[PDB]
């Protein structure tokens, strides 16, 4: 089980090697190019949205360094999914990761800072504290 009770800060500084999808990509050269996204990252506890990144400008490796705190009630996991900011309708989903406030809480916990694999591709780093209690 293992859930965190507390305050969350956790600041998105920057990812990088972000690959487009195929169907962000649906929009023909014509010619050999690389695609460039208008990333950003949504911050959701369990299933609840807390916030998102600013929106970056073609950038496959983009550095939002933005910081978010909220209040975590019975917290099971952290979710950060990257998307492309799509000029209209619903954004493209890029990629994400998930971390659970359980190993985040391993003993000393408080303090975590190091790159996240995202799936498919790409990397984020972030600084992630706690100021709360397991249970
Ligand atoms: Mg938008």
């Amino acid at each position: 089980m293992v859930v965190f009770n507390g305050l969350l800060k956790i600041k998105i500084c920057e990812a990088v090697s972000l690959k487009p999808t195929a169907w962000s990509l649906r929009d023909v050269g014509p010619r050999p190019q690389t695609f460039l996204l208008d990333p950003y990252i949504a911050l959701n506890v369990d299933d609840s949205r807390i916030g998102q990144t600013a929106t970056k400008q073609k950038t496959n490796s983009p550095a939002w360094h933005d910081e978010f705190v909220t209040d975590v009630c019975n917290g099971r996991k952290i979710e950060l999914a990257v998307f492309h900011d799509a000029p209209i309708g619903y954004d493209d989903f890029v990629a994400n990761c998930t971390i659970q406030f359980e190993e985040l809480l391993q003993n000393g916990s408080r303090h975590f800072e190091d790159w996240i694999d995202l799936e498919p591709e790409g990397k984020v780093y972030v600084i992630i504290d706690l100021s709360g209690s397991s249970g």
